[PDB]
This record gives C-alpha cells, structure tokens and sequence, in this order.
C-alpha cells in the first residue's frame, strides 16, 4: 500500500 | 510537532 | 492521477 | 477537523 | 522519488 | 499559509 508521511510548514 | 499521515488514492 | 488524502496528528 | 488534500509529484 | 505536496483544510 | 510536504512510503 502507498502511504504518506509528511510535515506541515508555513509558506 | 504536527505530522501528516495519509494515503495515496487514484483519482 | 495519484492524489493524497490524509490527517494531521501531533507526535 | 484538519484534513490534508494533495498531490503526488515525481521529483 | 514520489514526493507529496498538499494543503490543510478544515472539514 | 499551511502547506504539506512529504513522502510516499510503501507499507
């Protein structure tokens, strides 16, 4: 399964 | 910290 | 198209 | 609630 | 490399 | 604004 792991940033 | 967990979906 | 649907959590 | 919507991009 | 670029929304 | 940056991972 293709999962996603990510971060939140302010741009 | 804020982390993103998710799925890839074909659309 | 590969799209992403995810959640934000605190880790 | 906070939900993430996005795209997969080849990099 | 498959990267992800996305947005956070309230649902 | 809040933007998500991340990776696709095989799980």
């Amino acid at each position: 399964k293709v999962k996603v792991l990510g971060d939140v940033i302010e741009v």
